[PDB]
């Protein structure tokens, strides 16, 4: 629209956590705005308009559960929702509320810093507005600031594409020698669909991800009436548990069970696909034997897929536990290389040494291509903030502060920046569960916490350093009895050019998790100072 010069809180970003912190605070009878780089709506699914884009929780399970009138409504069509009918959504819940009067789009902000004569929020942006906020509430996402691979890459002649930043017109690669770096879900979602198009398709691996087959269906329109019926219950049940989701906790270790009843439970689990494999039992993720037993097998289907065993061996993860990087679900991508057109680059062997004009050099070979995608991920949870020049008490930098890795209280507060919230970042549950439901939690909890303060004529809320420095030392101990700091991923921040090593997240669990964010409130906010 046109920002205002002053408003209660301030919000950064237009996706499922902006939009959320807007209505509730408006529903609080509060003050409201939103600040947003994109030109509408949507946030990751505004952004990755890569053909293929498909979102690997159920499609009953991601979505809002705030308004009833909303799931009555509301139709899925899929198992999995593709990126345009999730942008849809997020469309129909904006015109619903009318929501868009409280955003401006196309501006990003550049700065902020706290000033301790008002207990307020002093905000800039690229536009060049200033607005005065007692509350500042970052809501920039967890996977928002796309990241480009480490020589030669302004030398292209070809076009070149990140695929969390896509262009708004469909692209034809008919007729094309195209490649493809990185076999993340990004990857793995938009090659199958490249190699339909062009001549010839490159996919470029380095470290192999394990992927697991989604079976995406038809989502029967009989179900979706009848779980309507249950819905505020069926959502419920979800928020009862570690992941957000219904997936099943298997009860028994790994290690427990005979060969056969592990080849049967866990083909059961393939059959069936999507990523609930996951929790076929309590161990795979705190003990090595057991995660071997889980990789063993899933090694093995990838094998079996590929007719060419030379190539199959290529595909098969090797090195770190199952699990301990996202887990990803493929539709087609291992048949993909059964095909004439599709050609597997191993880059652990042979690693990239530069792009030339032409194409992409190894050790090994050039290879010629005129257009080039780039899967290769985000500055994962401190990447949108570290964009942003942000200065609290004593004008600390949160660079400086957080320099050895993100250092918070229940990931919602850092100590020495009042009045400051994350949503769904470090710290807290973030994308190890359903982002909808920790999203949702982060928003329900943050924004009764503004009405507190209200209501209670406070005007300064500060999380306390000692309650902040015990909250990292728990965090980080929690995390060293699994297997997930073992390995190199984005949770740990090792797809960025020397990023501090740090797992990033709570792994206790969404239910653990609520249940200490409300004993926190419960008390009065302890762990916090208010005056
Ligand atoms: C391709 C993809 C698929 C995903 N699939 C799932 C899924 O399967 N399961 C699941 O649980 N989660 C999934 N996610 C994770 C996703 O982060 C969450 O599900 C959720 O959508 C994040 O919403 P958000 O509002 O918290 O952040 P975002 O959607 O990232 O919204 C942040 C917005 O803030 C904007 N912004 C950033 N900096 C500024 C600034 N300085 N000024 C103004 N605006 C700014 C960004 O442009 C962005 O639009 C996936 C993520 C991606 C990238
Ligand atoms: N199905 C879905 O819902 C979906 C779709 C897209 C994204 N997401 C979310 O967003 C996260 C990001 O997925 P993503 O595929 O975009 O990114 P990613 O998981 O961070 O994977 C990035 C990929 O590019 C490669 N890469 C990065 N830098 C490189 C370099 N300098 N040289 C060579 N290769 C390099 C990595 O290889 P290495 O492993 O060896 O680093 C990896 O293949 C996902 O885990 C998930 O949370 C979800």
């Amino acid at each position: 629209r046109q920002p205002p010069e002053e408003v209660d809180v301030l919000v950064v970003g237009a996706g499922f956590s902006g939009l959320y912190a807007l209505y509730r605070l408006r529903e609080l009878g509060r003050s409201v705005h939103v600040i947003e780089t994109a030109g509408d709506v949507g946030g990751v699914w505004y952004w990755n308009r890569y053909p293929g884009a498909r979102c690997d929780i159920e499609s009953i399970e991601y979505c809002y559960s705030f308004s009833e009138e909303v799931l009555q409504e509301w139709n899925w069509t899929e198992r999995y929702a593709s990126q345009p009918e999730i942008l849809r959504y997020i469309n129909f819940v904006a015109d619903k509320f009318d929501l868009r009067s409280g955003i401006t789009f196309h501006t990003t902000v550049t700065a902020a810093a706290f000033d301790e004569a008002t207990n307020t929020w002093t905000v800039d942006t690229n536009h060049g507005d200033r607005i005065r906020a007692r509350y500042l509430i970052m809501a920039s996402g967890q996977l928002s600031v796309p990241q480009l691979p480490n020589p030669g890459l302004k030398d292209f002649a070809g076009n070149l594409y990140h695929t969390g930043n896509w262009p708004h017109e469909p692209v034809d690669f008919s007729g094309q020698r195209v490649g493809v770096i990185g076999t993340g879900s990004s990857g793995i979602q938009v090659s199958p669909q490249i190699a339909k198009q062009a001549a010839e398709l490159f996919v470029f691996q380095r470290t192999p991800h394990f992927a697991v087959p989604a079976r995406n269906a038809p989502l029967d329109p009989e179900f979706l009436a009848d779980l309507k019926k249950r819905y505020a219950e069926f959502r419920e049940e979800s928020r009862n548990t570690p992941g957000g989701t219904h997936r099943y906790q298997g009860p028994k270790s790994a290690l427990e069970v005979s060969d056969e009843e592990l080849v049967e439970t866990l083909e059961r689990y393939w059959q069936e696909g999507g990523p609930d494999i996951l929790a076929a039992y309590r161990d795979i993720l705190r003990d090595r034997d057991a995660n071997e037993r889980v990789a063993e097998f899933i090694r093995n289907k990838i094998r079996n897929t590929v007719r060419d065993p030379e190539v199959a061996e290529r595909l098969v993860p090797k090195g770190y536990p199952f699990g301990t990087k996202k887990l990803i679900l493929e539709i087609d991508y291992y048949e993909m290389f059964n095909r004439d057109n599709v050609h597997l680059v191993d880059t652990l062997s042979a690693p990239i040494e530069t792009i030339t004009p032409r194409g992409v050099r190894t050790s090994e070979r050039e290879y010629e291509l005129d257009s080039l995608v780039l899967a290769t991920g985000f500055d994962a949870l401190t990447g949108a903030l570290f964009k942003i020049d942000i200065r609290g008490v004593g004008n600390v930098a949160l660079k400086e502060k957080w320099a050895a890795g993100p250092r918070t209280y229940l990931g919602l507060s850092t100590a020495g920046f009042p009045n400051l919230f994350f949503i769904a970042g470090p710290g807290s549950p973030s994308a190890l569960s359903n982002m909808l439901v920790s999203i949702e939690q982060h928003v329900e909890w943050v924004t009764d916490h503004i009405a507190y303060m209200f209501k209670n004529g406070l005007t300064r809320s500060e999380a306390v350093l000692e309650k902040e420095d015990e909250w990292v030392e728990h965090v980080n101990e929690i995390a060293d009895e699994t297997l997930y700091p073992m390995t190199a991923s984005w949770y740990t921040g090792a797809n960025v050019p020397g990023k501090p090593r740090v797992f990033m997240l709570y792994v206790g669990g969404f239910h653990r998790y609520r249940q200490i964010c409300d004993e926190v409130a419960a008390k009065g906010y302890e762990g916090f100072v208010l005056t």
